[PDB]
């Protein structure tokens, strides 16, 4: 559970943070490491815009660090030394799921010192805790000054470009106060906006240092005394010529100066003795909020309970998925990837009685990943922001680990769509505002000085931490619970979203996850989901310009850049849901039913030329990224056709097996008739032809007038179809998308293709400015790994699978040396116009790389197509905490976005994991571990009655030696295997004897066979059951 | 005529910068100092945008110079020393008008640096020129391995956002080539835009270093080599433990990393010997024109030439002041203040024969004026734009120093004037313009290839380094100075004037002054 590396001065660099959690009732901070000098390069509050030591990127943290980051001084009778800055001299370093320690031995002058971090949960302020203790290993007594601290405060009220572009004109209105009383103030005289309507700053930084008995020392805040001329902050002139003594009765400056903050006493220590000091550096919102913190002494047994309350947060934050195997990086390596997919998407709560809230996330926006602005608000309940493709796959898993969340994240993430099948890009933090009706009914029985207060502030959108903090503020330190509780029942929940950047062609293909995961819970709600009328609809800020009006000429030929119309771009603030009557009336409703339908109808009439591929039209590539240039060459994707083709069948499926009536709104089902009419028309031409200009040319017309006619607004009135009718539409459009893949599987090759490009060599200038193609000539494309990875969810035979899998695994995808497997091939031999893929070096991030993301991908698919020997086979040798940790270069227990492959020209890199943790291999991982551990379908509805069945799949490296192997089921109950003997069990091979359950009352109940069927499966799904026991082929024998 | 300070390195810090001219046949530079380590922070051709060396404030530059400047290591005997790292030993460091010089004395290992700064005057490559030398002091013959150079180069194609924003996601377009010929090229492959157009990318930097025999050297590119482990680049962890000529046959890296410059010799020195070393570091737009320029030896007389040239140059601008009195302290600052006068204000010269020009005219920020974007052509007859009131009070007693300039100045001034008594904020930089006819008149006696090019570009309206570049370009290295006179000639001063911000109350002032001086 704890990672310990030695002489980590001299490894390979790499970058990590603190996770940052302080509890719900706490304030949370940000903080980033790196593995040289005392391993603290950066941490703030809110942002980037609100550090308290300066944020770098990782090619400056690593150069800085040394440098900007704590120091430590030690006079040793009259000699100085620095620890933690000559890499010849042994440390050490240990690293926790919330926490980091650090030590040094210098066995020249017989001193070792200790350092360790955490951030101060569960308080009113925010602030990072340090403690270091300093030891006499020698055989005299020695005469020990010490001083401690960090060289630079950024003054509170100091943005990060000012810092970086005028640094030196800043520094005029920095200043530090407070001295005499202990608890310097760090913050800007008046607000550095020339147009401000506040002109002063009421929140500022701080720092408390003391000893064991808590009283606290005197600070130093002037660098000028340590280091006198020395402005590189390298040698402390100042400390090596003067006591501290006279250091302390010195003047300071406290005015035009970028402030630093050191602490100092004077002690002898004799033969085994030790000293320590405590720190806190953080930001308060008033002084008023400091001084009722601080008017109590804080000493040593504040501060390990402190530590503890730290360690405890995130072991119970983590409990979810604990597991036992025959490996404890195994069972360690599920906890950090738990714990890092919480980060990146939150942990569900319930909070009030019918409201669900998600806490701790936040934008993944690490030193390595320095173009994310992340953000994290300061309070308590505290939350964050993120992108739309990364939040909708982390939460793919929360029904199972929370069954109280129920179909929440679908109705979210089906109401960002807009009618147009595009989304914006960004998901905020969610809101809640009160009427002022309820407020007044609410608000009788309080005083009328803080009812009006209260009502004021509740009558406007907010947050839950904003609430506390209001009702701390007017309450005073203790305030009632159950209003708090009443105020946010009561309360409205208000809708979120921001376009933020533009239009990916792949964000809409990560839906269909989110309903497959919700019903292998709950299989007898899927009528209930399919026809609840409570969606909504985003409004869309830019429209796409229609395909004449988006093709430019240049001397290399013609192009498409003018994807999105500017000329019609909605201002940002407005309206943020469809209205009835053009805008007019109350908030449009859509089932999810309408939602599949509409967005099968617009994938479909996107298809290029050929009819093969979707076309990139938003001006972004998919899921590959690093494809910038891509749209611009008439690209299109296989994988869109893929997931299309799921939908279909998923969707025909759905309508086939509840027969009713469907009401759909008036343009939707008069651009499904012209579909229908066009796809009935020309069915003899698109299964005998090469090319389909005319076709394309009918889709894309009519897709204009749809989208011309929804973009101002709508009436609301709806149509009434039947079933039936939408079945036979949605077979013609599956039965065209087949063909189209078939014909795009005889093009390409062995491998399934990923992409296409188009020429179009002869084209036609219109009076209006507009041009249009005559013909389209296909370019093919180096194999990527996506493709097969999206192949392999449809519908084929089992011998096709098989064939599938080795011919990539023999062709260049599959890095020999590494045994792993690569994301592209080689892109020399294509042209420079694709993007910053081609660019890059080969084997560094985007470019024949192991991106595990992909990978992960890859073997869940070989898992679930029912290859098992293959994917354990690959499994152990791919999997992380598996790997080893010289060549790996980090810990094992954390993910890494891409490992550099075989193909890197540094043969130092290869085998090194990059950019962090934080990745979107989180999940993949997560759902491979349920899926081995439970199966694919935990619960079955057979003749109308609720049916609970496992069926693992274990490999043999993972029993343990006396065969008993357990894990967490639904994070409630605990399931306990015990295997007859050392094989791999595979489905089918194997038979459940019985099985024992424990309730939490005492009780028990014994069932024979592996099926269970009635009230105990609604027991055991409602968290009834404490236990169970689980007995494959009877007890195990030797 | 030269200020000399002696220990600069524990005195108070400030901040100045070279005059930055190279003539008017000449491609300037701007660059900046402190008095802390080398004192050089940072050095480009254009604006910030173009920089060789990364921008930083006052304070970052303070903080920052003696790591991310330029270096110098000495090993004697198996012993590495680092000149211009200890205060302790005694230091030096001259001023001049257009230059910078500084020596350190070294009486414990018994050798002694000298650097010398300066602008490569009257070329079609902008650069700077340093020059390194290392004297034998002691009284033993001593075995010497000497490398020099800078830490970090930034690519040509790189912002100084994109650097001071996203350093470590901007390292994978890096990279350097031609390193076998002598002369890398550090530029990024592409455009770093995240848009659907991706473009080519021409332009790159360069270093060159040679000895007295003009022979130039082998560079080494990958920092890893010298500083191994240590990333903080204090310590040459991998200098010290092996020797130069094992270095000079490693592999070196030339992609996903942030390059350097560093070159090495190795020499054994009698008492009383000395070793220079001459350097080039530069900008260029394309690679024939580095061909062209090294397309012959450079050796010790043409650097010293150059040498001479520069501090001519400055000699001639101020000569126009000279005063002798009982103190020579008045006497310099007079040139000095002459010369600040002309930088940010302009030199009057005659172009042409009816025309008047100002060059050397540039915007002023620098480390302390951080919140300002300055601007200067890299071309020849350099100029530049500023603001209104800077400009009409610079050239308030251009009159008695040029007589031949006249009333311009009023009549420049007073038709800035609007009709509600305002004015706009900035005044652009002169262009010119050719009629059709006169353009058709002019260049009957050129071939037609290249007539149809000259009455393209001429007519549209033109800078004189622009003229100067198109007819270097068509022409090649040698054209006729009677028709770019005769263009210059018979071209059209085109109006100018930018809005920009707003209404001042009293810009309008100054105006009597041009007046009263006339
Ligand atoms: O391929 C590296 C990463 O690129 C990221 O896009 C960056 C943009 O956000 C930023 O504005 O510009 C830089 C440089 O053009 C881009 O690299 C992607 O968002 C990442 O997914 C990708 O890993
Ligand atoms: O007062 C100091 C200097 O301020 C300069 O204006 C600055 C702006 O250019 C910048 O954008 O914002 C800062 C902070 O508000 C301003 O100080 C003036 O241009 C200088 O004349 C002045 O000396
Ligand atoms: O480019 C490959 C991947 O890079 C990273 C991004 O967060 C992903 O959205 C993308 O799929």
């Amino acid at each position: 559970e704890t990672f310990v590396m030695d002489d980590y001065g001299k490894k390979s660099t790499f970058a990590s943070f603190l996770p940052g959690i302080a509890g719900i009732r706490g304030i949370p901070i940000w903080c980033y490491y790196v593995n040289r000098g005392q391993c603290v390069v950066s941490f703030g509050v809110d942002n980037k815009d609100h550090a308290i030591m300066e944020f770098y990127p990782a090619h400056q943290a690593y150069q800085n660090v040394k440098t900007t980051g704590f120091r430590t001084f030690l006079k040793k009778n009259g000699t100085v030394f620095e620890p933690f800055s000559d890499e010849n001299i042994t440390h050490r370093m240990q690293i926790h799921m919330n926490g980091l320690a650090i030590e040094e031995q210098n066995r020249s002058s017989g001193m070792d010192t200790k350092v360790v971090y955490y951030t101060l949960p569960g308080e009113n302020v925010g602030a990072l805790v340090r403690v270091v203790s300093v030891t006499n290993q020698s055989g005299e007594p020695i005469e020990l000054e010490l001083i401690d601290g960090m060289p630079a405060v950024i003054p509170y009220g100091v943005s990060m470009d000012s810092m970086k572009n005028m640094g030196q004109t800043a520094k005029a209105w920095m200043q530090v106060e407070d001295l005499s009383e202990g608890l310097p103030y760090y913050r800007v005289r008046a607000s550095m906006d020339d147009t401000a309507a506040v002109r002063r700053i009421d929140g500022g930084n701080f720092s408390a240092c003391c000893e064991a008995d808590g009283r606290r020392l005197q600070p130093i805040v002037d660098p000028s005394l340590i280091f006198s001329y020395d402005l590189s902050l390298k040698r402390p002139v100042g400390f090596e010529e003067r006591p501290l003594k006279e250091l302390l009765l010195e003047e300071q400056m406290t005015q035009n100066l970028l402030p630093c903050s050191f602490y100092g006493i004077t002690r002898t220590l004799a033969p085994g003795g030790s000293v320590t000091l405590y720190e806190l550096i953080g930001q308060v919102e008033n002084k008023q909020l400091l001084k009722e913190y601080f008017a109590e002494k804080k000493d040593a047994a504040y501060f390990e309970a402190k530590k503890r309350e730290a360690d405890e947060l995130a072991e119970a934050l983590t409990d979810g998925i604990r597991t036992r195997t025959a490996s404890a990086a195994f069972d360690a390596y599920c906890r950090y990837t738990y714990m890092d997919n919480v980060l990146r998407g939150g942990y569900p709560m319930q909070l009030g009685n019918n409201k669900i809230f998600y806490v701790y996330s936040r934008k993944h926006g690490d030193l390595e990943r320095d173009y994310n602005y992340f953000s994290m608000l300061p309070e308590f309940y505290s939350q964050g922001n993120g992108n739309f493709r990364d939040v909708n796959q982390n939460r793919r898993c929360d029904t199972f680990f929370a069954p109280f969340v129920g179909r929440k994240n679908i109705q979210e993430f089906y109401s960002l769509i807009q009618l147009d099948g595009y989304n914006p890009l960004g998901v905020e933090k969610l809101t809640y505002r009160l009427s002022k009706e309820r407020a007044k009914k609410l608000l009788t029985d309080v005083k009328e000085e803080q009812r009006s207060a209260l009502i004021d502030f509740a009558t406007k959108p907010f947050t839950p931490g904003a609430l506390c903090r209001k009702f701390g503020e007017v309450f005073g330190d203790t305030w009632d619970e159950t209003l708090f509780i009443r105020v946010i029942d009561f309360a409205e929940e208000m809708v979120n979203g921001s376009f933020g950047e533009g239009y990916w062609s792949d964000h809409w293909t990560y839906n269909l996850d989110l309903i497959l995961d919700y019903l292998s819970v709950f299989p007898e709600q899927e009528k209930e989901m399919l026809y609840e009328e409570v969606y909504t609809t985003f409004l869309s800020r830019i429209n796409v310009n229609r395909r004449f009006r988006r093709y430019v000429e240049t001397e290399n030929g013609l192009r498409q850049y003018r994807a999105l119309n500017e000329a019609s771009r909605r201002a940002d603030l407005g309206e943020k849901l469809v209205r009835t009557e053009y805008g007019s009336g109350d908030v449009l409703t859509m089932t999810l039913m309408e939602k599949l339908i509409l967005l099968g109808a617009v994938k479909f009439a996107t298809l290029d030329a050929y009819g093969m591929g979707i076309e990139m039209e938003g001006g972004k590539p998919g899921w590959y990224d690093a494809l910038n240039g891509m749209p611009g060459l008439f690209g299109s994707s296989m994988a869109e056709t893929y997931e299309l083709a799921r939908m279909l069948s998923y969707t025909i499926e759905a309508l086939k097996q509840y027969p009713g009536e469907v009401a759909l709104i008036e343009e939707l089902g008069c651009f499904l008739d012209e579909l229908n009419l066009i796809t009935r028309l020309e069915h003899d031409n698109i299964m005998r032809d090469e090319e389909l200009l005319s076709f394309w040319n009918r889709i894309n017309d009519a897709k204009e007038i749809y989208r011309d006619k929804t973009y101002q607004g709508v009436s609301g009135k709806k149509m009434v179809y039947h079933t039936e009718q939408l079945a036979a539409i949605l077979e013609g459009f599956l039965e065209i998308v087949t063909c189209g893949i078939k014909k795009a599987r005889r093009i390409s090759g062995e491998i399934c293709p990923t992409y296409f490009t188009y020429e179009v060599p002869e084209y036609e200038k219109l009076k209006d400015g507009g041009i249009r193609p005559l013909k389209f000539v296909p370019q093919n494309m180096p194999y990527f790994l996506e493709g097969p990875v999206r192949y392999l969810k449809l519908p084929v035979e089992q011998g096709e699978k098989r064939a599938l899998y080795e011919a990539v695994k023999e062709s260049d995808l599959y890095d020999g040396e590494l045994s792993m497997y690569k994301v592209n091939a080689s892109l020399a031999d294509s042209s420079f116009e694709l993007g910053r893929a081609r660019a890059f070096t080969p084997g560094w991030l985007e470019n024949e790389s192991i991106w595990l993301h992909m990978e992960y991908k890859y073997l869940l698919e070989l898992l679930r197509s029912g290859l098992y020997e293959e994917f354990f086979a690959d499994f152990k040798k791919a999997a992380i905490p598996f790997q080893n940790p010289e060549i790996y270069g980090r810990s094992i227990y954390e993910n890494s976005s891409f490992i550099a492959s075989s193909r890197n020209p540094n043969p130092s890199c290869r085998g090194r994991g990059f950019v962090a943790r934080l990745s979107g291999s989180t999940i993949e991982f997560i759902s491979m571990w349920k899926e081995m551990m439970f199966g694919a379908h935990p619960f079955r509805t057979e003749q109308e009655e609720l049916v609970f069945s496992l069926a693992p799949a274990i490999p043999a490296y993972l029993i343990p030696e006396d065969g008993r192997l357990s894990a967490a089921f639904m994070s409630k109950t605990t399931v306990c295997y015990e295997f007859g003997g050392h094989r791999d069990y595979v489905p089918g091979t194997y038979r459940i004897r019985h099985m024992v359950f424990f309730y939490e009352n005492g009780s028990q109940a014994t069932v024979e066979g592996e099926k269970v069927s009635g009230k105990l499966a609604e027991d055991i799904r409602a968290g009834r059951v404490r236990k169970m026991e689980v007995a494959v082929d009877l007890e195990h024998h030797h």
